């Protein structure tokens, strides 16, 4: 098994489908990564996450470094062993959650759990991700708020590129990490084409295994997100994965794939599932709504997941209204399975040269 | 399949092991029933409950009648269909939770959920349990607090016996219920031998498929509970199941089986699991305790359950401390599996004529 091999099997327009081969397994792209917060995809055993079709999950470095701590996880054998997921894991850098004292060296912050003081830097972020043992490591960057002035977007992009080089050098200095994991860089530049180009050129000069489009899905809205992707994705190396972080709704994913994105993560299916929102091919529903109290159909009548083979809307409605844990379990399994079935439909349609038609048919029905 | 057939395969002292054959399946005795509150055994899918070895679960009539309502459950096909458990279900009468305007006709009360007004009577309790479709129906009685004066214990026992006859007649008047379900009566009389005898004689004169020992595990403590069981269980018909409601800790169960009890339910494994208490063969542990933060052993190193094959104390410690749903899921599955493994050990030891030795060995290790 190679450390990292991305192969593109088929293309349609800007969309691509293929595989990332890694030591812990193969990732089919375009890929959706369930978010596994503090060493758990909330309300699901790892075997259930896998049963939905997921090939890789995301772990949040910020949360893990506070509880249980990265050093403790390493002492216990790494994140895969600790949580019982043996396939690839991508970890974020920790930086975004710190935002949600700063200087050129990094950031110090007070924990939201107990006020304890912590530090993040390019070097410490890479070290934490080494201690966790993740397979895909994210460079540490400086997030740019939206809206941002051209000057602020430029300064933050520039710092992020300096931090990308430091991330690269820290990762390369760790023999076991450099030999077995992959490192992704993050493009910045807010909504400004010139800064996006400068950022892509700097990241390509440093060299990464994959490239994220950062700084989107932060309040700009879908039209603006799509407009920035239109010019930003073609600036990245074509032969490496393109990762859109923190996206998104099903229609966000489809349009992003149409613009050349290969990888996604988001909290929406898990978080909104626990809150009572179920995804269906006819759009989302809020299962708590009284119209479902006597509806014996499954959440979606075409979904292949185990929840839709076994339980009714009426039952799940009751569980969520009652605040029952099983309600969260069933809604989350369904929503993750829906997302994986969507990614499979995307991969198949690209492989068959009918993705543009799929995207049109999907949108027509989802928005009806 | 018969509506109800209890067969005793083996005895040792006062302890018995056997089977209850019902239309929806066989119940191995002595039996432990997980409690499935509002149409869910909290944090477990029905397939997981079954995988632990449970043959029957309990449903709480009081909670079900308030949310989602018994009429709604019947309209949706009954409780088995609604929650996805196709094996036997025992339902309580609803009366105890009303306690936790009263007259000879029954009780009216305000819902703890929204102040709506409801009514329970012998007839309405049996009707609710018919609407749910449960396989074992509990007669509606009047609970006696502990401590109780002889006069109050007598008056409450007498009312309970009048309500037992009304429960019997209501159940017999419902053709589909009488042909396919079983009806259990409840002995009362507080700690007083004469009232316990009067209660057993009245219940046997009415005739029931099984007999519960009511009014225990309400604050009297184990020694007193055991003393009352010593004289109360031999008063019940020997050839029918003896059910001890709301019991209990592992050592309560063992000593109750030594006194002739065949069936148990309790919230302890589920509720205390969600709160961080795990049962082990060396006694209970509180997984939140810092001594477990780096303990890579499973919850119990001899337990056969899936949780103990896959996850460490250290991981479960973290999940419970973090308030993660998966922590509740894993602790609950383990504790229910522990309880079922205990019942299996009890059944096997009785069947092999070595139950007294098992009980001694169990207590010596559990309390060390
Ligand atoms: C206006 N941006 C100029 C530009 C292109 C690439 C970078 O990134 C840099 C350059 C020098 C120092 N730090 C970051 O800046
Ligand atoms: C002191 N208890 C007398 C006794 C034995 C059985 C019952 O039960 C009764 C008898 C008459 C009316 N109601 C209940 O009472
Ligand atoms: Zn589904
Ligand atoms: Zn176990």
């Amino acid at each position: 098994r190679p450390r990292f091999s991305f192969s593109i099997a088929a293309r349609e327009g800007k969309a691509r489908t293929g595989t990332i081969e890694m030591k812990r397994g193969v990732i089919r792209t375009p890929a959706f990564m369930p978010v596994g917060t503090a060493a758990t995809v909330k309300a699901l055993k790892p075997e259930t996450v896998r049963a939905t079709g997921a090939d890789i999950i995301l772990g949040n470095t910020y949360h893990l470094m506070l509880r249980p701590g990265a050093e403790r996880i390493a002492k216990l054998g790494g994140l895969h062993s600790f949580m019982g997921w043996d396939r690839p894991i991508l970890t974020d850098s920790g930086g975004y959650q710190v935002m949600s004292k700063q200087s050129e060296e990094g950031v110090t912050f007070k924990s939201h759990l107990d006020g304890s003081r912590h530090m993040l830097s390019p070097e410490r972020s890479i070290e934490i991700q080494h201690l966790l043992g993740s397979d895909i490591v994210m460079a540490f960057d400086e997030c740019t708020p939206y809206p941002a002035t051209p000057s602020r977007a430029a300064s933050s992009m520039e710092r992020s590129m300096r931090w990308a080089k430091r991330s690269r050098d820290a990762f390369d200095s760790r023999k076991e990490q450099a030999e077995n994991a992959a490192l992704f860089g993050i493009q910045q530049g807010s909504v400004f084409e010139n800064l996006r180009q400068q950022s892509a050129d700097a990241l390509a000069e440093i060299g990464f295994d994959g490239y994220a489009v950062g700084g989107l899905a932060v309040g700009e809205g879908q039209d603006e997100m799509f407009r920035v992707l239109d010019f930003s994705v073609p600036m990245l190396p074509d032969d490496k994965p393109h990762y859109l972080m923190g996206v998104g709704k099903p229609d966000d994913i489809v349009g992003a794939v149409e613009r050349g994105i290969d990888m996604f993560d988001c909290v929406l299916p898990t978080r909104s599932g626990r809150n009572g929102q179920a995804f269906t091919w006819d759009g989302p529903i809020n299962i708590r709504n009284a119209r479902f109290s006597e509806d014996l159909k499954p959440l979606d009548s075409e979904c292949h997941c185990a929840v839709c083979q076994k339980w009714s809307r009426a039952y799940i409605h009751h569980l969520i209204r009652a605040g029952e844990i099983l309600g969260a379990m069933l809604m989350t399994e369904h929503n993750i399975a829906f997302y994986q079935q969507l990614m499979q439909k995307i991969r198949d349609s690209i492989s068959e040269g009918r993705f543009s038609q799929f995207a049109q048919d999907f949108r027509a029905r989802y928005f009806a």
